[PDB]
């Protein structure tokens, strides 16, 4: 099934750790400073085109007090990929070399056919959209250092062999607001938001605050192994990415 993920990579602050087991991992070569309750952004000098019928997912994993956004990359994006990190601590902290792994992998997804929004669920913009955006059904405030859940009870459209999952949007993650990715199961979901910044953040009713992605079910496993990662989704299912090889395509860098 998974043909080739075509990718370019140039960054002398980062190292390619391996393009095996269907997932590309980079690792930091130098210390990265993380200012407290501020957004730290790592430009990767990484570019990538997912093979047909697949999307790319981008994420950091670390053993330090730092949370990273999980990014769903539009299958048509051709720009430099960024990792967006958020700082737990209230003082300067650092990620030493290799304390930060950065992962890029693909997954099969489907797009429901919808002419209209179904409640908070915004219909797709064209047949292949990776994620449908989902709107806040009520004005929200988040005090600094607060988590808030929003409940969605609308039943998502249904697609055989696919598993509706919620991820955050990078715009909000740029603002210090992160969504905990998780399964949107049959009777509704509670989406977790955390204000990592130092200011109250007001979010307006109807604002798009996360996105719905239909992962194929082969990407959900109950097994920890080298082909899975428990850091992406909520306890219960781990994300297992497609098996793809990477094919280096220098000319994609821009
Ligand atoms: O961690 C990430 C996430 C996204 N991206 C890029 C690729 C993706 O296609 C694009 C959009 O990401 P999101 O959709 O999560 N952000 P938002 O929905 O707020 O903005 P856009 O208007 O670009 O969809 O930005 C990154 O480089 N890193
Ligand atoms: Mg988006």
């Amino acid at each position: 099934a998974c043909p080739h993920i075509r990718y370019a990579f140039q960054n002398d602050k980062l190292l390619l750790q391996q393009a095996s087991v269907g997932r590309l991992t980079l690792v930091n070569k130098t210390t990265i400073l993380l200012r407290p309750m501020k957004t730290t952004t790592v430009d990767l000098g990484l570019y990538a085109r997912p093979p047909e019928g697949h999307g790319l997912m981008l994420w950091g994993s670390t053993s330090r007090p730092v949370t990273s956004h999980v990014g769903i990359i539009d299958p048509g994006y051709t720009g430099e990929l960024r990792l967006i990190l958020q700082n737990q601590r209230r003082y300067n902290s650092t990620l030493r070399p290799s304390e930060l792994k950065i992962h890029l992998a693909a997954f099969r997804y489907a797009t429901p056919q919808m002419e209209e929004d179904k409640g908070p669920i915004n219909h797709p913009q064209y047949p292949g959209d990776v994620g449908l955006d989902v709107s806040l059904p009520k004005d929200l405030a988040l005090f600094p250092h607060q988590t808030v859940s929003v409940t969605l009870t609308v039943p998502p459209p249904s697609i055989p062999h696919h598993r509706p999952t919620i991820f955050g949007r990078s715009g909000l993650a740029m603002q210090g607001i992160l969504v905990k990715p998780c399964r949107w199961r049959r009777g509704g979901v509670d989406v977790s938001l955390t204000n990592f910044s130092d200011q109250t953040v007001f979010l307006n009713k109807y604002r798009r605050f996360c996105q719905l992605v239909y992962l194929h079910k082969h990407h959900l496993t109950s097994f920890y192994s080298p082909h899975s990662d428990a850091g992406v989704l909520g306890p219960r299912s781990l994300f297992r990415w497609a098996s793809c090889t990477f094919e280096e395509v220098p000319s994609l860098a821009m």
